[PDB]
């Protein structure tokens, strides 16, 4: 697909130390990130009926971390596979009766919360930026192949 | 609502020189970027649909230049306003019946292309990463507007 040949395309024209400091952020931050995540979303009137209780809490959390973690440490061959995985959470939001407005606003917290994480680590200014746009655009890219399903 | 005070927020927690250099890159480039951007969304065939005529083009470039502008330069007081333009976008998107996922493929290839822009800027490594931070969060706050409706 045309989705797959920029994925591909994103990941193979990314340095080694730009994707290993994404997979860096991605890793020790993940648990954080998916925390904060569910803190934030939940205020939303329209997405709090969607989390109800704490099974519901511990699934998506643990989902939210692998999710992150998978799309920011990708590696060219980890493309058809994490397309896939795109394709089931639409799968599973579908069912749930979760509006795509919905989970946009979910992919728009996600990339404000991933960016402190970022400014606050130890890299070169340089090497922020190189990561962030790497991180917004492959964000991006999954939530494009995820709403198109 | 919870959206003004959102966008407000965003704008509040920037410095001026950075919200500065935002508002500079969008309106020195919102040509090249209006341009490239139809350039792009019309190889995707679902969305080449949509473009089928000069007048349509000429209008919808125009239309880009003062929307990315706006958003990119966006003021605190102008936030009131900005969210009333995004749902005029929405109408007309309804009613020539634009599917939600072109609209979102349409805002990322916008992101996509301002990167390089304001890598391509004499600005410092510290100063790009603001800009671009500051302007992926005023693009997709003004996505959220627009995709809920
Ligand atoms: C307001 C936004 C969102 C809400 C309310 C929401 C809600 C949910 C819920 C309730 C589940 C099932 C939990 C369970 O199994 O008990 C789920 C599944 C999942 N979500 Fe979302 N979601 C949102 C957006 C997102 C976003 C932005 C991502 C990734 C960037 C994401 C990734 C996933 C994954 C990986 C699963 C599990 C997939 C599976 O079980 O096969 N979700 N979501
Ligand atoms: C594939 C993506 C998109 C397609 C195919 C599309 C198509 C169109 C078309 C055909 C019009 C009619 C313009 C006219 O006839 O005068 C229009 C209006 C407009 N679009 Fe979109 N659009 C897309 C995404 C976007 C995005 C991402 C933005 C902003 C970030 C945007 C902003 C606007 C604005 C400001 C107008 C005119 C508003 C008005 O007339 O009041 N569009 N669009």
């Amino acid at each position: 697909g045309a989705m797959k040949d920029e994925w591909t395309g994103l990941v193979e024209q990314a340095d080694p130390p730009i994707r290993a400091k994404a997979a860096e952020i991605a890793v020790a931050h993940a648990h954080y990130l998916s925390i904060e995540f569910y803190r934030i979303v939940r205020i939303d009137p329209h997405a709090e009926e969607f989390l109800s209780n704490e099974q519901v809490e511990r699934q998506l959390k643990s989902a939210m971390e692998r999710w992150i973690i998978n799309v920011l440490s990708a590696q060219v061959d980890d493309v058809e596979r994490l397309i896939q995985i795109q394709h089931t959470v639409a799968e599973v939001h579908a069912r749930i009766g979760i509006p795509v407005e919905i989970v946009e606003m979910g992919f728009r917290v996600l990339k404000k919360i991933l960016y402190p994480v970022i400014f606050s680590s130890d890299y070169s200014a340089a090497e922020k930026l190189q990561v962030y746009h790497f991180s917004i655009n492959s964000i991006d890219i999954a939530m494009e192949v995820m709403t198109r399903a």
